[PDB]
This record gives structure tokens, C-alpha cells and sequence, in this order.
């Protein structure tokens, strides 16, 4: 029952205003996530504001605020002093890390929507986002949203991987986990950022990986002008997930698919994970997500493939699509196995 | 609620995050404008002729048409029911996200004591500034207007406290041929905006400006020029004064320093009470919620109320804003 074009002043009033509270209520849902606050209560179904505050060191009178936007738009209820879950607790939580992402992680992009439309400006750096913060979300978003699926492909993989590679590593996590998993495996990190690497060779070597897990920064669309070739032909298995996109568009996506079919040439099965574009939703039947996804990319000027083009690229790029998996529900994301 | 009920509501409540920051640049794009006069626009005819990259600003308007504000028949775009309740509020929209989103979205790192020292919270300026025109000029020019023609004389000399872009000085010249006009702003950036847009209109002769803290304004230094105001005014940031035993203070200042001021027009907006959750209006939660991050004391109008006597002034007349949070212009004397 939701499209009217005809509303009452009253009705545009009070859409009007949890529009905008709404605003203040999303930025909190990642610095709550990050404060420590929704696991608080999720655990303990309510939590008191003072001394939430106080055992976090937190300015109160800011952390009131924080739990009232939330309270505004009903995520949480106030009580008091205290603080409960309210009716869309279980849901907003659910997919925190998205709005992390959208707030804490890209805010300086949307906030910039005026001079980021600009033609004129639409060159070099134009845009800036907090890579720190991308990297917080996208941990969460990899394991909440694309664990299942990645690990019933390597459940299904029928072999042992003995030496993978990762495309856009990013922590290192996904390499370290496959690590964890098969023991004696070795690993392959390719990210085209420093903070990346160093990063995830900081962590590798914390965790006592060292020794089975390295690094090369390059740009995977380019991979065979990198300078680690001669480890490639080892590679049994790769993956790559949250950045095929980046591939795009289609001509360029058959030539670096190509490049890949042809740099790790012993590489059995390949699983790629990522989110695509949608079409037809209609526009007041968003789910979550997909319009920040869609929007943010057009505003930093780079394609997204639907589904259906990836599908229609696999073959040209020398590559075989076994088995693919529908993610729930991150827009219209998915796994695809590849061989 | 069901689950479904709790997915939409959730998938509103992300998608009103984007739908947020395109009005207030659909406002700055000149989108908005187009839409109140035409009832309608097309993408691409808008996009080529503002020059900027059609497929995000069919974003802009997917984000706009998200939440109900536009409705979208391929490319023509068309108010929705929503529009003329956003279109009106846009500065409200604009000021949270392009002129304060960078002090809400670093929440996590804002919150934390540790972290609350020195230069711990950015804002756009220019952005603020922006918006500020508007607000000023939506919402409180009506009470304004009205203060002024209910003065009981005609000013001689007038005094700006936070005088910004010189606007309100420039409005009462009009008024007033005859007018002397006095702005102070402690921002380098907005005498610079306002003697520029003075000179360029032509009142540069009649309206100066310098660069001070309305906090201590008996420490500022103006020619002799405090003792011949006899109209003060002062817009959107009287609760800078506060703390209560600030206020009191910088109102008796104020009132040493414009001895021969016979009416001060106070204008802003206050922190409300007993408000529940669910039936916030637009702008309280954002205006509230922004100041405690910031450590800014904001009273409530009873506040305010409360301090006049104490501070050195009496008020002698009080009107309400229409439906910008709970805000007013209090008359002193
Ligand atoms: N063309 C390219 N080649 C290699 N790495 C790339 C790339 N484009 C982006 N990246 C890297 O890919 C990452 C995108 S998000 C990383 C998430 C990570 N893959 C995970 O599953 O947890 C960033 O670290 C970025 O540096
Ligand atoms: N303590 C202080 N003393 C003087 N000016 C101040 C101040 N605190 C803030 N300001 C200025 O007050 C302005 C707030 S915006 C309000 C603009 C103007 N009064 C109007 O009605 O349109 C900014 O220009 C800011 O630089
Ligand atoms: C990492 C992120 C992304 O592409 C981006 O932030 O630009 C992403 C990719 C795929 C699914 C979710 C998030
Ligand atoms: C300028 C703004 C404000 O207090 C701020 O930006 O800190 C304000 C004050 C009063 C009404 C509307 C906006
Ligand atoms: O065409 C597709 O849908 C996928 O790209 C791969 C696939 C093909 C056939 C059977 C399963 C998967
Ligand atoms: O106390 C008040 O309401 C205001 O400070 C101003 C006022 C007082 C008395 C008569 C008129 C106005
Ligand atoms: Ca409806
Ligand atoms: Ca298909
Ligand atoms: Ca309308
Ligand atoms: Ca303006
Ligand atoms: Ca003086
Ligand atoms: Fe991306
Ligand atoms: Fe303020």
C-alpha cells in the first residue's frame, strides 16, 4: 500500500521529518555498532545511558543524542534512563555494517553530492572517502553476507588447494581463514593499495602466517605486467570478492579475465564474489543497500555489470561458470565457480 | 511489527540517509527550483544544461524519488507528494548534510572524551553559509519584519552581532535609507563575504564591518561606533553565550558596550522538552543532537526566559518561529 500521490500536510509533515531523522538515526546505527553499543543490546535486550557513557568514556550528553536519533525513527525505545530494543533492532543490526558503510565509510562522497556531479570537476582525485572505515564495514559485510556462500564453494571445490591467491586482499582475512582451514596451503595476496598490504602482512605475520602467506601490490586488471609472475603457475585456487566491478567494463573484463585464465594457468576453480547492479525495483521498493551501492558508484564514475553481464563474459574471458550463488540479501550480490 | 514491516522500514530509513543529502544538492543545483516552478524536468535537459554526469544525477533524483519527494516517468521527473513540505524545509536538509554531515559521521570518534580536545569536530563553512541565507531569511524574517515595524522609532544606527553575509544589514538599509549599519562576526571569511557584497551593492559607504567575539564584545575595539547604535540585533547564535553564568555576563557587557541601544532583537532557536521520540519535527533532533557533539550548552526558551533580568535587559515582546523546532525573536530593552 505504499505509493500515493496524494497526502494530507500533516502526513508530508511527519514523512518529512523522519526523513530527515532518519538521517541522524543511520550515522548512528555504524558509530553505535562501533561503540560497542548494539552488541550491548542485542546481548542484554537494554543497557542505561549514563552508564553506558561512563564505562566508555563517551561525552553522555552525545550519547543521549546517539540513542535518541535511534529511539526517533524506532530502533530502540527510551525509558527513563534506560535504553531498549525497539521494533527494527533485529533488522537495522542485521545490516549495520551496511549503513557503516554508508555513513561512516562513504558519507564525504555523498555529503559532496554538489560539487561531485560537475563535469568540470570530474577529474584526477575528485571525490575522498575513509579507507579505514571501508575496511571496518567491509570485514562484516564479507563475513555476515558472503561467508556462507564462499565456503560452500570451498566445500564443493572437490580438492586440496595447495597454493591460493587472492584478488583485492585486502586485511588478509580471507587468505588467513583459508590458511586455518587447510593447514598446509600457501598464500598469495595481489591489492593494488599500500595500506593494504601493509596491513595485511602486519596481521598475517601477528597471527603466525608469516611463513605460508604473502603479498604483491599490483593492479589485478594488469596482472600479468606484475612482478610475481613465476609464483603464479603454483596456484591451484583463486578468489576474488567485493571487487570484480572494478573489471569493468565488458571489453575490459574479457581481456582481464583472459590475463587471469592465462597468468595462473593451473588454477582449477576460481570463485569470484561480488555485488551487481539491479534494474526495474521500483524506486519506492529500495531494499537495503542497493541504492547507495548504485548511486555511490555512478558518483565515483565506475560501472557495474548486472548480473546478467556477467553471466554473458565468463566464456569470452576463458572461463567456465559451474555453479553460482544468490547472496541474501545485499541488493542482488552473488558467487559465482568458475573453471 | 512482522518482518516485512521491519525490512521496509529499515531499507526507508538507509535510503532517506541519500534522499537527505540530494535535497539540499538538488536545492544547490538549482533542481528544486525548476521543480517548484514547472511541477516537472527532464534528467537529461538538466543534466546537459548544468553540465554535470547524467547517470548520478539520475541517482540524485532516484534518491529524491526514494522517499516520495519526486516520482520518476523515465526520465521526466515530477513533484511527488512529499515535495513541497522538502522543498520548503531544504535548507534545514542542506545545513545537516553539506553544512554539518563530517560532525555526524565521525560519531564513533566524536563521542569519546579522549578524543574531545583542541579541534575535534570539522564542518563546511562555506556550506553552513550557505544554507544560513535561508534559514535566516525562511524562517525568521516574518518575526523580523514584524519586531522592526513594532520598534516604536526608526533606527539611526544599527549593530549586527554575527552579522555573517552582511544580509540583514543590507535588508535594513533598504529599509531605512538613511541607516548606519555596524556588522561584527569573529570569522575572517564572513567580513570578507560582507564588506565585498556591501561594496558591490552600492551601501559601502553606509555599513562597515569588524572582525570580533560577540562573547566579549567589550573587548572589541569599533572607533567610538558601540555608543551611537541604537538598534542591536543578534541572529541564530545567541546560545553562544551560554553557559547561564557566561550569558549573564556577555548580556551585561552587551549592554555596557551599546549603552544608547534602545531595542535588542534576539533571535533563535532553543533546546525543547518532553518531545516524544517518534513525533520529532524536522530540524530538533539535528540542531539538539549536533550542539551536544559539539559541547555547545543550548537552553530552553524558559532559559532564556529566566536570564534577561539577571543579564541587565527586559523583555518587552517575544514571537513564535513557525515550525523551526521550537524558535523565537525576543524584543529587550
Ligand atoms: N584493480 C585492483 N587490483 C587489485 N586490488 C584492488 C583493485 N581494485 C581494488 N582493489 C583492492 O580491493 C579491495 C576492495 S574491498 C576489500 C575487501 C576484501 N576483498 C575482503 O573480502 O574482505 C581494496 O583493498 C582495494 O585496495
Ligand atoms: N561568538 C561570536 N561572535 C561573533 N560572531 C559569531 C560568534 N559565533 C558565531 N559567529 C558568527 O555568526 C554567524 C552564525 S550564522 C548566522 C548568520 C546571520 N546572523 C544571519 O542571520 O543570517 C557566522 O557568520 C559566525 O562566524
Ligand atoms: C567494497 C565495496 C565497494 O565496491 C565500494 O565500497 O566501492 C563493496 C563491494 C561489494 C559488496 C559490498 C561492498
Ligand atoms: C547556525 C546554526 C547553529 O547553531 C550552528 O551551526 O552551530 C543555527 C542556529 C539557529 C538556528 C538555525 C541554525
Ligand atoms: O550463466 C550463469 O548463470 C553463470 O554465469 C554460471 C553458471 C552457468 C550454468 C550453470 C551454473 C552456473
Ligand atoms: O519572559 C518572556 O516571555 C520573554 O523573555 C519576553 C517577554 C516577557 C514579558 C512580556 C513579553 C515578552
Ligand atoms: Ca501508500
Ligand atoms: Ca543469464
Ligand atoms: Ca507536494
Ligand atoms: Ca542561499
Ligand atoms: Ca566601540
Ligand atoms: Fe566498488
Ligand atoms: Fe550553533
Amino acid at each position: 500500500s505504499h505509493m500515493s500521490t496524494e497526502v494530507s500536510e500533516a502526513q508530508a509533515r511527519r514523512a518529512v521529518a523522519d526523513i530527515f531523522n532518519s538521517t541522524l538515526a543511520s550515522s548512528a546505527i555504524g558509530a553505535a555498532w562501533e561503540l560497542g553499543a548494539l552488541d550491548e543490546l542485542r546481548e542484554n535486550g537494554k543497557l542505561d545511558v549514563s552508564d553506558f557513557a561512563v564505562r566508555h568514556d563517551l561525552h553522555e550528553p552525545a550519547v543521549v543524542g546517539m540513542f535518541t536519533a535511534l529511539a526517533s525513527v524506532g530502533i530502540v525505545r527510551r525509558e527513563g534512563a534506560t535504553v531498549v530494543v525497539g521494533p527494527y533492532f533485529d533488522e537495522a543490526n542485521h545490516h549495520r555494517s551496511l549503513f557503516h558503510w554508508l555513513n561512516q565509510g562513504s558519507g564525504e562522497l555523498f555529503r559532496r553530492m554538489p560539487q561531485v556531479l560537475p563535469n568540470e570537476n570530474r577529474t584526477g582525485k575528485f571525490y575522498q572517502r575513509d579507507a579505514g572505515a571501508i575496511s571496518y564495514a567491509c570485514r562484516e559485510i564479507s563475513e555476515r553476507y558472503f561467508d556462507p556462500a564462499f565456503w560452500a564453494a570451498v566445500d564443493g571445490l572437490g580438492y586440496t588447494p595447495t597454493t591460493v591467491a587472492d584478488l583485492g586482499s585486502g586485511s588478509g582475512e580471507r587468505l588467513i581463514q583459508i590458511a586455518r582451514r587447510f593447514p598446509g596451503v600457501r598464500g598469495l595476496g595481489v591489492d593494488i593499495a599500500d595500506g593494504a598490504i601493509a596491513m595485511a602482512e602486519k596481521e598475517v605475520a601477528a597471527k603466525g602466517f608469516g611463513d605460508q602467506i604473502s603479498f604483491v601490490r599490483g593492479d589485478a586488471r594488469t596482472i600479468d605486467q606484475v612482478s610475481a609472475r613465476g609464483e603464479f603457475a603454483e596456484v591451484d585456487l583463486l578468489t576474488c570478492f567485493m571487487m570484480g566491478h572494478e573489471f569493468w567494463p565488458r571489453e575490459n573484463c574479457v581481456q582481464t579475465l583472459r590475463k587471469l585464465r592465462a597468468a595462473f594457468p593451473n588454477v582449477r576453480r576460481f570463485l569470484l564474489g561480488d555485488a551487481t547492479r539491479t534494474v526495474g525495483i521500483p524506486d519506492r521498493e529500495l531494499p537495503v543497500f542497493t541504492l547507495g551501492f548504485e548511486f555511490g558508484h555512478d558518483m565515483m564514475g565506475v560501472y557495474l555489470p548486472t548480473l546478467d553481464e556477467w553471466d554473458g563474459v565468463f566464456e569470452e574471458g576463458g572461463w567456465r561458470c559451474v555453479k553460482k550463488h544468490a547472496i541474501d540479501s545485499l541488493s542482488v550480490s552473488v558467487v559465482f565457480e568458475l573453471e
